[PDB]
């Protein structure tokens, strides 16, 4: 799921359909679950301090359920997706929290998308 | 580069699967020598953990050729030690971005 989710990540960022799978369909579902709004804010707030450090803050909130990770899944994959490619985000750390909040959820998350 | 580096050693690991990109971060392989992977696969598994791996990525690198070892170091550990196994990708890249990010321009350079 590790592996997977850093791809779909990357992908999202970038959208280079190279680097594209089938499994990103499924995930992708997820984004119903934020808001544009949200997405629109924390960008608005990246880049108004010139860092990734406003969406480290969102991705170390807590996380109680699955549905709690699967909107950190999606904040994460619309951030990607809305920051742009040429965007220099060190990915591995924001990766580092995600998936120290999520990790747990993975077996269920695995059932829930196939 | 980041990106690129983090796609070719996911893809080392499993195959995802086709572009020329790895072709060229394929050909630093030869730098270095199976007998270390054979002796890092050995001690990782000995001790069920990545943490050999973590120990050799936190060695210092001086020039771009010990970057280039770096990257093919992990490269042949991803390829090696299988799909199945539990290792937290992030944390590895962590450190090998933490060494190699200043030669990223001159990597780029160099195999491109």
């Amino acid at each position: 799921m590790r592996t997977l989710l850093i791809r779909y990540i990357l992908w999202r960022n970038d959208n280079d359909q190279t680097y594209y799978n089938d499994d990103f369909k499924k995930l992708m579902l997820l984004d119903e679950l934020v808001d544009d709004g949200d997405v629109s804010t924390l960008i608005k707030n990246m880049r108004m301090t010139l860092s990734d450090g406003p969406l480290l803050d969102r991705l170390n909130q807590p996380v109680n359920n699955i549905e709690d990770a699967k909107y950190m899944i999606a904040i994460s994959a619309k951030v990607a997706r809305d920051i742009g490619e040429r965007s220099e985000i060190r990915w591995e750390e924001s990766f580092t929290i995600l998936f120290r909040m999520i990790e747990t959820y993975f077996d269920d998350l695995m059932i829930d998308l196939y």
